């Protein structure tokens, strides 16, 4: 008699979470873990926290209490004191006692998974955002013994190495950039994975894996990730990294003598990078992130141009500026296409005689017309209200890490030197890259702006706002990203610089640039 | 790079034990030798209401094997030693039913909480001889599957039918399955005693040993309550008889005794030693010593060829297991005798004898076997043994052999019967009508035509009567000479050679001994 067997229950996963100074990331990080599409009754939690300067253990304790009954089991190993290691130089310094402790901890979680008869153990670093709720299911689907999902960072850094040096050190290989950029998809054999990975405790070879102590043959640096990677070689366990689709994001590690504020702002940029192409990563419905209070970054006004019909560009920028604690005045963009020929003449608008597109040879467009009038209105607002220094934003731009501190420290450097400036580029397209642009003395990270090509973000002074308006550019209409290089006298074509007489604009540019385009 | 093999599935073995010290050495030994990784095996043991030292045997064993297994849970309860609503140790009251259901439910919750793949229930007196039984059960990929355990009777750990009220039901399919005529895994409405639950299956979440399903309207029986639970869960129960798995004692009545259970499980060990080597106990438990008596006889002989070492070791184990002591008599190899030594004893075949089956005359094997019995008949008269039991070396002992045989001889001597021979093992040739019973002596009948000499009781008066006929000059096989002496041999040509056939012969009814191979 045939009788159908019911389905197998999902694999039994232990999620091991080591947390130190993670209160900045846990609301977003733990919310992502809650919403993993894996049955919570087939999931167990293992949490260890210690050496905390922030209220990391308090956030964890509240979250665990809220989700304890949903899971197969929960282990909780806090240690309030000491808040820092006796042999450390700072919270971001990986001393030997911190290496040893974290190794011992991962080993304890590994043993705990073995003792509770779990199929898999999943390590997730407290600052690792597992955005894809299917990541755990997808990693189980690969039937590997140690597999890791390639997480995206702001740079080439990711949670895997492509080469090793037979001494344990990092090593670039030609295949890293292809894997990193997902040009080659799949799962690849690599000598190193870290941060987040899945161990298959069904595999018999996993019984020989060990986070601590180092293997008896280990003769490398006292590094936690190196000790484990060497343990996979001895057990002949091939580590794999998969990039078949997007899984999550992670911040790039900081230097030893960095600070907790660096780390909190570093993870905030991760949230920004997510919001470039995704909705904002939501927090847990049981953890609440602290309320932020913004400012104008010491400016007289921070503008943001936006066309009302581009509603999704508006919400994205407001979420990004809010997350960076930056306040803006929304300026309605001049819809250049909605202006008939009569309203164009009503403002004395005439294209510059003989203008041709640098890459197609076309006259000025209605889009570039409405774009020039948008910046033209802001220049009018600057002169009317007498704002001495203002920052101007557009609606499609991504922010660099530590954007707020980095620009504010330039503005306190430009001010302390009494620089006679009109236009400071926060984001442009540098067109003169043969010889380097002349650096501005006594003001670090600032150069004299040569021929640029964009107006994504810039600082303008009241002096510069009058200079632009006094050149009456409405009758000599030229796209705004070319009219500015005409005003500081670095435009390549001289048939354009001839129509404008006085071109005494003091233009500078932040170096490196603090803002880039979204879709480049 | 090649992925390593998967580990074996995680199995929790659940063991309820009450008054099982008689079986735990042999039973626990069978489990510790299961071909299934101990690191992938966990133990769950609960014991209570013990009148024997069951609790001490388990603790002695668990302490010795704790370090070898993934986990060990241990639930003992010394007081009380019996249920307040019971009529005896073998009576299943509602408190006993309720407690046993709670223990199995507790074992199921344990298996679930420790994330085991399977839970294997094994009754404390179930001898899982086959070390691969666990592996085989897992292989069938069933949610509730049981191995068919052999018993001395038609009883096994499954039913083929069930009534609309939850009672046992015979079906035409039970016997073919029970005798391994139809081999395979069959869907049945009831399995118990030893079975495997697949906790990987989502349906197993709905199984519960306790409490009964809210629709349960049947009797408060532990196995039926579980059976109805799988019905509500739509989980099909299976039993597999593809090969020999293990052995099971047949349950006893509510008013049976502990010694009945102890001796009933001993018979399981005897049954194993028929076609299999002896079932060894755990090398971590000391089996209790046994004191053998002569069962009140003046002597117990065992005939055996010195060359048949295999038969000797098997009998000396079955006897020692039953606390029976025998004097070993070396048989006379009638095949190693040349034609000169045959005449040296004054031996002549009875004129005209031939085998009633293939027509052969008396054989050399049938010669020395008569002489071995002939030499024992002499030692009886020489030593003056009033009552003696005579054994051979290919015997199958019935259940409760020692007590049933002693009770018979006690019923005989208290009645003063003029007896000379009492068969204990034989082939009854009168099968049309039952043989004439002996009044006032239960389980004893007058021996009609019989045909074996497996084992028998012989008196001094009867030991003289055989030798008085002087049979060496007119020799038949010894199993045909006796029916001549009590005058039941159908051949009047043979009986005509013996002038006085005055032997008074009897037999136990039913027989207590049968051959190893029929
Ligand atoms: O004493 C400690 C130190 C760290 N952690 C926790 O362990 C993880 C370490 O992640 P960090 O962000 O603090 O460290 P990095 O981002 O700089 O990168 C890390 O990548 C690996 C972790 O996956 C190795 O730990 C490596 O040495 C280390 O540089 C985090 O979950 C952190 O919260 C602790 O619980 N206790
Ligand atoms: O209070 C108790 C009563 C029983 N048992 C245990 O229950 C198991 C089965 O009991 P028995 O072998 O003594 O009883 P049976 O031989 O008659 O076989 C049983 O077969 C089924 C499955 O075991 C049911 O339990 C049924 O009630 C019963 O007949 C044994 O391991 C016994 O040790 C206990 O641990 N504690
Ligand atoms: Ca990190
Ligand atoms: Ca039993
Ligand atoms: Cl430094
Ligand atoms: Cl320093
Ligand atoms: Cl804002
Ligand atoms: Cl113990
Ligand atoms: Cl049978
Ligand atoms: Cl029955
Ligand atoms: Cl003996
Ligand atoms: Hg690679
Ligand atoms: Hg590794
Ligand atoms: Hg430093
Ligand atoms: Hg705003
Ligand atoms: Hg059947
Ligand atoms: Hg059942
Ligand atoms: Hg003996
Ligand atoms: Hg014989
Ligand atoms: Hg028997």
């Amino acid at each position: 008699r045939w009788s159908p067997e019911s389905p197998l229950q999902a694999p039994r996963v232990l999620i091991a979470l080591l947390a130190r100074n993670a209160a900045h990331a846990l609301p977003t990080t733990l919310g992502a873990l809650e919403r993993l599409r894996h049955p919570r009754e087939r999931t167990a939690l293992w949490v260890a926290t210690d050496h905390n300067m922030d209220n990391t253990s308090t956030v964890l304790r509240e979250w665990l209490v809220a989700v304890k009954s949903l899971y197969h089991s929960v282990e909780w190993r806090p240690a309030e004191e000491p808040r820092s290691y006796p042999d450390e130089e700072g919270p971001k310094h990986w001393s030997d006692s911190r290496y040893e402790h974290v190794m011992k901890l991962r080993q304890a979680a590994l043993k705990s998974a073995r003792d509770m008869w779990a199929d898999y153990i999943l390590f997730v670093d407290a600052d690792n955002l597992i955005l894809n709720p299917d990541t755990l299911s997808l990693l189980i689907a690969e039937n590997k013994t140690v597999v890791a999902p390639m997480l995206d960072s702001r740079a080439a850094y990711s949670n895997f190495w492509c080469g090793m040096t037979s001494q344990g050190y990092y090593k670039r290989t030609p295949a890293y950039i292809p894997i990193r950029k997902r040009d080659r998809r799949g799962c690849f054999a690599v000598p190193m994975v870290h941060s987040t990975f899945l161990i298959d405790l069904r595999k018999a070879a996993s019984r020989n894996l060990a986070f601590y102590p180092p293997h008896p043959d280990y003769t490398w640096s006292f590094d936690d990730i190196i000790v484990f990677a060497f343990s996979c070689k001895q057990a002949e366990v091939q580590m794999y990294v998969c990039n078949k689709e997007e899984y999550g994001f992670l911040p790039v590690p900081l230097r030893a003598h960095s600070t907790l504020q660096d780390e909190a702002e570093s993870f905030m940029h991760v949230q920004l990078e997510v919001m470039v192409k995704h909705p904002p990563a939501e927090p847990s419905r049981f953890i609440s992130a602290p309320t932020k209070t913004p400012d104008k970054m010491g400016f007289d006004e921070v503008f943001m141009i936006n066309l009302r019909r581009r509603q999704d560009r508006r919400e994205r920028m407001l979420r990004a500026l809010q997350a960076q604690e930056i306040e803006c005045r929304l300026v309605e963009a001049v819809d250049g296409k909605a202006m008939n020929t009569s309203q164009v003449e009503a403002l004395g608008i005439q294209m510059l005689p003989g203008y041709r597109d640098p890459y197609h040879g076309r006259p000025l467009t209605k889009g570039e017309l409405g774009c020039f009038l948008s910046h033209y209105n802001i220049w009018k607002e600057v002169v009317d209200r007498g704002l001495q220094k203002s920052l101007v934003f557009e609606d499609d731009l991504r922010f660099e890490i530590f954007f707020k501190r980095r620009l504010m420290n330039l503005m306190r450097d430009v001010e302390r030197e009494g620089l006679d400036w009109d236009l400071i580029y926060v984001g442009r397209k540098r067109m003169q890259v043969e010889h380097p642009e002349k650096a501005v003395p006594r003001v670090r990270n600032l150069v004299e702006a040569d021929y640029s090509y964009w107006t994504l973000a810039y600082v303008i002074s009241l002096q510069g706002a009058r200079k632009l308006l006094a050149a009456e550019p409405l009758s000599k209409m030229l796209p705004v990203d070319e009219f500015l290089p005409v005003m500081f006298d670095k435009h390549p074509v001289s048939e354009y610089k001839a129509h404008f007489s006085l071109r005494n604009l003091h233009a500078f540019s932040v170096e490196p640039l603090l803002i880039y385009p979204t879709h480049y």
